[PDB]
């Protein structure tokens, strides 16, 4: 939902990224329709299981799949289109993060010198 650059100090850059607490709980709620289809309740037909029991034993872990995923996969494509090259690698500052809110975290590292001449 929002992408920032920031020049810390020399070649030290920050990039902050917000991402959408919607896009959040749609990827929540679709992760855990796939990992439905592959529980089975006793010996009963695979995927024949609860939302709610699904939700309930899956949700948290599933969240915690959902933003880490986001995070890495929005910074990926957040410095592709920044144009923006990393030194080794980045270091990730989540933010506070609050169920059903709009997510923000920063990614900071230090940019390099292209082949000059």
């Amino acid at each position: 939902m929002q992408v920032s650059v920031e020049t810390t100090q020399g070649l030290g850059r920050r990039v902050t990224i917000t991402i959408a607490a919607d896009s959040i709980e749609t990827a929540v709620k679709s992760e855990l329709v796939n990992v439905a289809k592959k529980v089975r309740i006793d010996g009963l037909r695979k995927g024949k299981v609860p939302m709610n029991i699904v939700a309930q034993r899956y949700g948290a872990s599933v969240r915690q799949d959902v933003l880490g995923d986001l995070m890495s996969r929005n910074f990926i494509d957040a410095i592709i289109k920044e144009k923006i090259n990393p030194a080794g690698a980045p270091t990730y500052v989540p933010g506070e993060y609050k169920l059903g809110e709009d997510f923000t975290y920063s990614v900071e590292f230090e940019v390099y010198p292209e082949v000059e001449l």
